[PDB]
C-alpha cells in the first residue's frame, strides 16, 4: 500500500515538441531513479501554452493515442516500468483538446479531457467532453484533472467518489491560488494530490511552478520552487486515502449527506 | 464632496469563551462584545456555534436540560431583544430544543425580529450522541442588504455545504463554529474564493473540560482575501467593510464566470 509517486516541474519550450520530450525524459529518468512508481508531468508539456492563434497549437498537436507524445510517453513507461499522467494538445480531427494522457509499463491505458477551460483555452480547445475518469494502475487509482479543474470543489470530489486515491494534477497555474487550495482538495476528498505545474515565462505570461503533493490529512509532502525545473519524489500510504475516516465517530464519505446538496 | 460607490456593509465575527451550561453569563458576554462590534458598526455579526450552551457535554441530559426552543426560547428573544435595540443582523449557534429532539442550530434575527434558523447538517464525533443531524438543509436568509447563508463548524469540511449556499444566492456565509481541527483556518479562504462570496467564521476559544478550541475566527473575501483573523486564545471582535459586489460578480476574468462554467452533467457521475 506505500507506493512513491511524483511531480515533473518543467519548463516547456512553445512549440517545440520535442525539446519538451527530451526535457520531460530527463526528468522522469531521475524520478524513476528515485524509484518514483508513478510521475505526472504538467498540462500541455509538448506543446506550451500561451498560444497567439489556434492555427499555431493546431499545427503541431498529436492525436491521441497514435501521436508521437503519447507513443513517446509510452516508450518511456516501458523503458522505466512506470507509469505517467501527462498534459498534452490532443489534435482529434479538425479540433484541439486540452488533454490528459495516462500511459504504463504496457501502454497507453486512457485520456481525459480537461472540462473547465481557463480564459484563452476558450480560444484554441473544445471543452472537454469524457466527464471526470479513473484509471487503473494496479496499485492505486488516479483520478485525473488538468490545472483550472481545481477552482471547481466538483471536479475532486467526482473524482474521489468514483474512487481515486490519488488526483494526477496537470497544471500550467498562473493564478497564486492553487498551492494554497491543493491540500485542501486532498484533505475533504481524504486523497492525494500531485500537482505537476510548469514554471517559466512563456511570451509575458509568467506561471508560478510551486508543483505540490498534498496529503489526506492537508499535510504538504513536497513542494517545488517557484522558477527551478525539478521532481519532487515521495512515498504515500495508499491506506490514508482509501480509508475515509476522520476519527472513530466520522467517515468523510458515510457522512456526505446529499439530499441537502444543490437543492 | 465625492461618491464612493459600490455596496459596503461592515460585518464581524464575534470571538467569545462560553460557560458550558451558563447561558445567561453567556448572554452578557454576548451582548458586551456586540455592543463593541455594533459601535464599530457592524451591521451583521456571527456568534460562535452553541455560544450559549457551550461544546463539551458529558451527558444529552446535562444540554437537554438547559436547551432552549427556537424562536420562542431564551436565546432567541435575548439576541432579538439585541438585534433590535442595536439595529443590527445576528447568526448564533444555540442547542435547538424541539420536542424530544436536540439540534446544533444557528438562529438569524434581524432589528425586526426572528428570520430563521439553521440546523447543523454533518455532526461532528461526540455530537452525534447529544444532537439529532439537521433536517432542514442548507438555506440563504434575506437580511435586506446582502444574502446570507448559514452553515456551521464541521460543515466547512465538506464543500457541497458552502457550494450549495452559494448556488442558492448566499453572498456572505456566516459560520458559526467550536473549531478543534487545525484545517478551518486554512481551508475557509477557499471555501471563500471557490464561491466567490465572503466567510465569516465565529470562533470561540478556550479550553472546555480538557477539549481546546483554536479560535482564529477568520473573515475570508471571494479572492481568497484574510480581512480579518483572530487569536488562537483570547476573546475579540472582528470587523470589516465588504464590498458586497465582489461576491455578487463570479466573473474570475472577463472569460471565466464562475458559476456559469460549472458543467454539472460531469459531476458526481
Ligand atoms: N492552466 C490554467 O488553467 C490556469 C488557471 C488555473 C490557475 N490556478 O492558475
Ligand atoms: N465544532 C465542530 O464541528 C468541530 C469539527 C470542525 C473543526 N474544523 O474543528
Amino acid at each position: 500500500h506505500m507506493v512513491k509517486v511524483g511531480y515533473i516541474q518543467m519548463e516547456p519550450k512553445i512549440l517545440e515538441l520535442d525539446k519538451n520530450y527530451s526535457k520531460a525524459e530527463k526528468l522522469i529518468k531521475e524520478a524513476s531513479k528515485e524509484g518514483a512508481k508513478l510521475v505526472v508531468l504538467p498540462e500541455l508539456f509538448d506543446t506550451g501554452y500561451n498560444f497567439e492563434s489556434r492555427e499555431e497549437v493546431f499545427d503541431v498537436a498529436q492525436q491521441i493515442p497514435e501521436g508521437e507524445t503519447t507513443t513517446f510517453l509510452m516508450e518511456l513507461a516501458r523503458e522505466l516500468g512506470l507509469y505517467i499522467v501527462a498534459g498534452t494538445a490532443e489534435k482529434s480531427g479538425n479540433y484541439l483538446y486540452n488533454s490528459a494522457v495516462v500511459v504504463g509499463p504496457r501502454g497507453y491505458i486512457g485520456k481525459y479531457r480537461k472540462i473547465h477551460l481557463f480564459y484563452r483555452e476558450k480560444v484554441f480547445f473544445e471543452p472537454g467532453d469524457l466527464g471526470f475518469k479513473v484509471f487503473d494502475i494496479g496499485f492505486a487509482k488516479v483520478g485525473v484533472m488538468i490545472a483550472f479543474d481545481w477552482f471547481f470543489p466538483e471536479s475532486a470530489r467526482t473524482l474521489a467518489l468514483k474512487g481515486a486515491e490519488i488526483i494526477a494534477h496537470p497544471a500550467n497555474l498562473v493564478m497564486p491560488y492553487a498551492p494554497r487550495a491543493m491540500p485542501i482538495r486532498a484533505l475533504e476528498n481524504r486523497v492525494y494530490t500531485i500537482t505537476a505545474d510548469r514554471v517559466g515565462e512563456e511570451r509575458g505570461l509568467k506561471f508560478i511552478g510551486k508543483s505540490l503533493i498534498a496529503s489526506p490529512k492537508a499535510e504538504v509532502l513536497s513542494i517545488a520552487s517557484e522558477t527551478e525545473e525539478e521532481i519532487g519524489v515521495v512515498e504515500i500510504d495508499l491506506n490514508l486515502a482509501r480509508n475515509k475516516r476522520l476519527n472513530d465517530m466520522n467517515d468523510i464519505f458515510k457522512d456526505r449527506r446529499e439530499e441537502y446538496y444543490f437543492r
